[PDB]
């Protein structure tokens, strides 16, 4: 009916669908890959977003997280691995996005992850946030937490896939 | 291919703050369940059929959504009607903690069962059944809250 309307997102049934799931990624680990796996089974196309510039210094650079990345994420068919430097929404606005992945870890959080969805729905009405519980398994993890304790020689292996942890062994003499 | 989503609740009743979740999920999956718990341990205002009644009534211009009561494990009804997707509004940080273990315990019931959150919109973010139900049993104007068909639904059990 495409004479008559273009159409409209809601109100009308399943669209097309896809996500953007951003983050550091310093390195990316198999909680953010257990993640984009799920979000992947349920849309038909998921971005994994390597911001650029954070805030405080990555032990990777954009090139390094976004390297590592697509190779732990290549078996996955609708996922890509892009690096950004924009608001996520301004990102998922360029790349026609309509869905953006949060994994939520702690309570401590939820507050914050809340106020950053008002702020998406002010900035970007057409994108909804979508929220992941992280797996068991990977639910005490962060790149942070794996950094430090490789730096002391813990061992990390069952956290990080195999070319991470090559890569994270190197950085760390 | 298919997503097929269960969104579980009492809805006693149905508010705009679910109608909200359901009009948002049911944008990103193929077809979505609301799922009305049978027998709340709590027994609700609104019964199965009344419950059930109002939600389809609200949920009516939806084409991929259909309300359906439930008396078992979530699980099993996921299973029974071949979803692969739990949906969950998100209002609280009380309400956080407790969907996470619900979504472990899930995990290990039922491993092809992906558990997702939405948050509620800025508009609907405080209003829960229980209080607009408080309100309203003092005469309270929630009829911002509700749709229409809940609204009178609500105003004759309180006469």
């Amino acid at each position: 009916m495409a004479s008559m309307t273009g159409g409209q997102q809601m109100g009308r049934g399943s669209m097309s669908t896809k996500a953007i799931y951003p983050g550091t990624f310093d390195p990316i680990t198999n909680g953010h890959i257990d993640i984009i796996t799920r979000a992947a089974s349920m849309f038909d196309r998921v971005i994994l977003a390597i911001a650029a510039s954070p805030s405080k210094k990555p032990m990777f650079d954009l090139e390094e997280r976004v390297a590592l990345a697509t190779t732990a994420l290549q078996h996955l068919p609708n996922v890509e691995v892009m690096g950004f430097s924009d608001l996520m929404a301004n990102f998922a606005r360029a790349q026609q996005a309509n869905i953006l992945i949060r994994g939520l870890r702690a309570v401590a959080d939820f507050e914050y992850e809340m106020q950053l969805a008002h702020m998406n729905r002010h900035l970007m009405p057409e994108l909804e946030s979508v929220f992941l519980m992280p797996s068991k398994e990977w639910s005490f993890i962060s790149s942070s937490l794996v950094k430090e304790v490789a730096r002391h020689a813990g061992d990390v292996t069952h956290f990080l896939p195999a070319n991470v942890h090559q890569a994270l062994m190197e950085k760390l003499k």
